[PDB]
RNA sequence: UUUUUUUUUUUUUUUUUUUUUUUUUUUUUUUUUUUUUU
RNA sequence: UUUUUUUUUUUUUUUUUUUUUUUUUUUUUUUUUUUUUU
């Protein structure tokens, strides 16, 4: 049943919404301030420093970076009359976490802390992404499109770890693999049998997210090492450029702004009883009649601004430029001639410049974003019978394909990596840029609700560029 | 003796055909419209939901999907002056109970009950086979062949489990093998005794289904163990992968149509007089004097509907398309290459678009079906051991033994089987593979 | 060095004898009421009723057995002119924790808690064994020898695993192997993950204490089931018959009475100066110039008394009676005419007739306790493969062949284990078999 | 825990006493005609007869014995001004399935059925046990005092299987074994899967039953015979020669009069709030005050009959005439002089010489009535060590009892029988008829309650006749 | 030179027993009565 | 001469995918900024 499910994250988005409401009855601020981005982004960093339990627990026996006992940042913007002027009031922890608890009618709500975070990552992945990271470990710059979710840490759940990509859990192995060469660290002690198990688990998250089955396999066969050496570096390197076109079924996560959700739950707009949904049509239509302002350099222009902040609330960087356009309705630029800088500001920019205005998240068209993969990379092996059964008697020959029939029977050692990088190879020479992908979905208008009738999308307009980094 | 089985299937058959014959008039249809393959595969649906006595006592327990008391679906196509509409007419179960009942002479007639859920087994296979299933199990898609009578529930009886492939109770084992692991159902309860009892009888139906030695022994072996749990799993696969050349004496039911059935009793031919066989000539010429209407796409073209209909006839689709060819005369198109869709039309498509035409069913020549396996067998602690000979067979095997030493195709105008021709190809490799 | 080990024992006797002296002076008992073995049993039971942190869990969340919120029985003796009167004084566990934490110089002490624990099961397996439980799990009579450390509870350490009995640790294992044939306990949740950790570390403790390779192998083969069903508990039946003769290597913890530690410390033998072991002398010399008082009932003799008191010290109870009686000097009366009835006394009993008198524990010679086995072992797919081998070493088993060669009985006045004396019986057959 | 099963038998016992309550008030009799034994014996029939649900279908199917469509017998005694008169008054079953259904508060009340029909069982064992069918069988008639709850027949549950006798499933496996040598009925048709069933029940009920070890593993190999043939009758006669002596733990249950449990419903006494319990005093103190009224013939003395009636319901007929005597304070006479018959009346037995009158039911003494056996009859093998553990070491011998150790250790094939009875021989003579047994229990005063202080019974009084038959 | 882990109710009236356990149906029997007779 | 058993929610929009899944903590990092520098 889908209903459980809609009603329990219309009930979340709720309390979300009320706690907006309850900030801004509580923070003084004015209608204007209340549909601010920077706002909402500070706040959901005390959020996240609130429910950082395991930093919590480690800053306690650490108090440094001076005066620091529970209280971090807060840069608040207010207005005067036009102007503008950043505040640093300091919010402790513990009222804020009695605050949620009486938000979510007694519960932790860390579900909704899960979206939050993940929205945080989408935002990161948005703005930008760190080649310094991917070349410390070594790896090289082409692969920044698989960097989906990669400031999320450990702490989310399983929903969380759904929409990390596979190049954001590359690059944790990498990190655990290299501490573990480092130093002697797989004992036999409770810390060597914990990371062990934390590298499973993020390991069966990783073959979960694949589809063809030779990848899987040699995942599988990638954890029959007891002892992460050098050779499992190359290994899963070599995973993640056969992931860079054997794409894992990732998900896109739809959340939106912090004040999104409060303008709309502000409204009366019950989510719990006409039911709420995270990947259809619902974050579209709250997106339609919204209004957000946001603060915006003397340089920066707003007309990128708002496609970069539409690029951030439905995590569609790392997709082509022409369909996002397409939805939008308008050219999307690249991220190569931006003439702008990261939504967040700087703590040491001065205010007189700052400047507020409107964004634009209307949409022409919407369209339904699943976990799958294309329907254009499964070139691998072959598909077809391999032996034949006599209907009729018949004094004829019994076709067999006997090269295959050695090929299945063999010995399961659960031993090899080059071996299956040659089904790899084959399958990267049979994938070609022309295959067209998604059969049997399409782009839909905005005045339909129950997906009727989609609208088929084609272009053939040259070499626009298919690539928003370089 | 031979006689008494002819006279049973003789007045099986003619039960069945006329029970045809009273639903066409029953139904108020029209001569051409009684010759039409979807009404005959609707009716029989409501056949076998009229006869699943369990999933009856199920239902009614579970009174949901909407309107559904007694009556399922029902789409009726019918003409008016050449254009075709469907109506969503509802029969309840019970009328057509008695009317059985009343068809067979007092008699309940589940033989025929098995002959015609195998018949829809016949072109289910024939048309779509589930590699979806198959590496659900995760189980690789290289065996597509072995998926013979799958759709086959449990309810049918021993004919009917002659006919299920080795692969469909590999399926069917594996199922419940995993149902077994995820809970511990095996308990001392009826249901673990229920569950146990239902795998012993699938499994000697499974050892009776195999011929040479090794692969019966290391089946009896797997039965030694009380707890199925993973390495059975493996084990039943390499059964399955060592059936893939050391296949098992499966037989082939020769079911036809309703139709086809209900115009040859309406003639007046009675099979109880003359008698009648199921492997013999007989399936063979009542279609070669049988009239068959079908309904067609406006892309769809008749001439690979012919033949897709004569390899759910025959069960064919799973046979070499060389010998398929020499029995029809005419060259077998594989599915790689068929602009055809399955035959039954989905609940949406429209009716401007449909277009009825006749199907050949005629062939040259005519051929027994027994249940053995290829000659080439002839001339060839745990279950590792005995994975040792099976690799040693695999290795002896050729793709050049030449099977069924001793018998040949017929002729059409022979009927006590008196002097057969010896077929040779030597056409390269045109592709003896259905799939692919 | 085996230095270090004398001044840590030392120091632990100590403080046990400080932490004596302490309760002496805490419950205002007069000299004599300080020499009574009762006071110390039930002080003991307090001392593992404060530190069964795992038990102080279970309770706390478990509030049943009337007024039980801390405080537990103590029955505390106590004499009026001649005369004795028992009071049921109630002391919560949580001072009697810091009494001990400053007694032991702020450390737990829990290695002591391990030497007091495992005396308690030295005296319980002196009074009383469980053929109760021997034949709730089916086993037969006939083991009573095995029951070595049976009272013990997991939370002692490796110091107590070492003493307790081949046949504990059957009995140990058996209950957790019905506890998961009874219910489906070994599913792949954290209860499962400890049982099954506790489960090797039984295991492991259990192929240390053997020494002859062929049971090693078979405890090593027998690990590899990873469901524990039937064919293990007779597997392990087997292993604990072979034992029978194949004994394990078990240590004897020469522990002593709560008192006998508190005089020795009062009058002030510092052990950490000279140092302390609990194997050689140390045991033997303490008790020769130490008094013990106790309570023995009007039916009841003192003589038998002293000897049981003297078994419940050395944990001879499970040796041979002629051994005992030759180190002390006097005949030992098995426990078949046992003229007495447990050294505990019963909660209903009456007070006019319990009468107060000495033990005796003078022993005329002295002899080194190790954890060795016999030497007549130096001399000679599945688990019943091996069973053949323990088969065939059973036959060549003797009851003639003479063990421990090399070692003697020595005397008290010799301090370095300079000349023994070797002891010689013909004695026909008194009975080396303190049960029946 | 204890409590609950005294409140399930308390509102059993309620829920039949409420029974006889509405059976009193539809029947139109007087105070008196309510206090017979003879209207409840005749009613509680009709009672099986009603719930008899395997023979109510067998009958059905088979409409014999003249009238009978669901009506049989019903010779209800009433009196005319001293004088009496039987009525064969017919009453269908449904009403009074009706009728207890409303009386057990809309349950079955199928214990209280087993209850009842062991209660009749009880009575039949007291006034007559059946050599006919003892040596129908062949066995020989030493043996009558192992007939307890012979004529209970399978229908009953647990609670009814604890209480018959081990000669009861001696008689009843020998009845299944002559069966199926008459005719090949162990066939692999349903009908041979159900006996085998029903043998494995009552074989496991059997090894229950049963207390030293030898007798149970005979037991089980017994089991181990697929084909019950002859060699099998002679193994368990041995069996039931051998319980003669090495007795089964089977239960006492104290059930007393249809009227008893009616006439202390009917004066208010309440057994869910005080508890009751079916072996302690319970059954005593409600015959403490309790008047019954009995027929009795112009020859009969009432004397014995009361003595019968106290046999019939504590089921004390099997037991010692000594011990019974002491709890009565009174002599028991043996059946050898009882001039009395049997308690229910012939249906052809005139009227006019019939005769009413009271009977004792009052006992100096109550005693508990566990389901144990005698602490002197575990005579078998031998009880001490084997094996011998070096505590000092010291060059001595290790003392094995070899010729112990090889019995030990054997094969475990289940295979054997005169093997065992050699063991049961060996016991046998072992056994002595001095021995006393139940150590620790004594016989105690009525005016205790919670079992105080006993007195300890001391019988010298020659051989006065331990034997209730013969 | 070898070591403090916790998972839903137990135990000191005492020394080898005693203890939260259950409605299945297959071809003709039985209340003249208590150990024979069919 | 070889045979009608029933156990808690599935399937005809279509031909080889798509679907009721979850808060763990171990010795110093990061919002001056967008692909280097430590």
């Amino acid at each position: 049943n889908a209903t459980e499910i809609r009603a329990s994250v219309g009930k979340m988005i709720d309390g979300i919404g009320r706690f907006y409401i309850q900030m801004c009855t509580e923070l003084k601020l004015s209608d204007y301030e209340g549909r601010l981005i920077q706002n909402s982004l500070t706040i959901e960093r005390m959020v996240l420093s609130a429910f950082d339990e395991r930093r919590n627990k480690y800053l306690e026996e650490h108090p440094s970076a001076g005066k620091d006992p529970k209280k971090t940042g807060g840069p608040i913007y207010r207005r005067v009359d036009g102007k503008w002027r950043r505040e640093l009031i300091l919010y402790d922890k513990e009222e804020i976490r009695r605050i949620w608890r009486q938000a979510n009618n007694g519960d932790d709500a860390t579900a909704g802390l899960t979206h939050m975070m993940i929205w945080h990552s989408n935002l990161n992945d948005a703005t930008y992404q760190r080649t310094r990271a991917l070349v410390r470990t070594g790896m090289d710059p082409r692969m920044c499109s698989l960097m989906q979710g990669s400031t999320l840490p450990r702490r989310s759940g399983a929903a969380g770890a759904a929409v990390k990509g596979v190049g954001t859990m590359v690059m944790e192995l990498i990190r655990m693999i290299k501490r573990g060469i480092n130093d002697r660290n797989f004992w036999r002690g409770e810390n060597g049998r914990r990371t062990r198990i934390a590298y499973e688990r993020m390991c069966n998250i990783l073959k979960g997210k694949f589809q063809t089955a030779a990848q899987r396999t040699m995942v599988d066969q990638v954890r029959e090492s007891r002892n992460p050496g050098n050779a499992e570096f190359e290994d899963l390197i070599f995973l993640a450029r056969s992931a860079l076109i054997l794409r894992g079924s990732v998900a896109h996560k739809s959340c939106l702004p912090a004040c999104v959700y409060g303008s709309a739950v502000a409204s009366g707009y019950d989510f719990e009883r006409e039911g709420y949904s995270l990947v259809g049509i619902d974050p579209f239509r709250l997106l339609q009649n919204s209004q957000v302002y946001s603060l915006i350099r003397p340089n920066e222009n707003p007309a990128h601004k708002s496609q970069l902040v539409w690029m951030a609330c439905h995590s569609a960087a790392f997709e082509d430029l022409r369909v996002s356009s397409f939805i939008r309705g308008t050219k999307v630029v690249p991220r190569g001639k931006l003439s702008t800088r990261g939504v967040q500001i700087a703590s040491n920019e001065n205010m007189e410049t700052m400047e507020s205005s409107t964004l634009e998240l209307r949409s022409r068209y919407w369209a339904i974003r699943t976990r799958s993969g294309g329907n254009t990379n499964q070139q691998r092996a072959s598909s077809g019978q391999i032996s034949i059964q006599p209907t009729f008697s018949v004094q004829r020959n019994l076709p067999f394909d006997r090269p295959t029939i050695m090929a299945a029977f063999t010995g399961n050692t659960e031993g090899r990596t080059s071996d299956m990088r040659t089904e790899i190879i084959r399958l990267m020479e049979s994938a070609r840029p022309e295959d067209v992908s998604f059969q049997g979905r399409g782009v839909f208008e905005l005045s339909d609700e129950k997906a009727t009738s989609p609208i088929v999308p084609s272009f053939d307009m040259s070499n626009e560029g298919s690539y928003f980094f370089g």
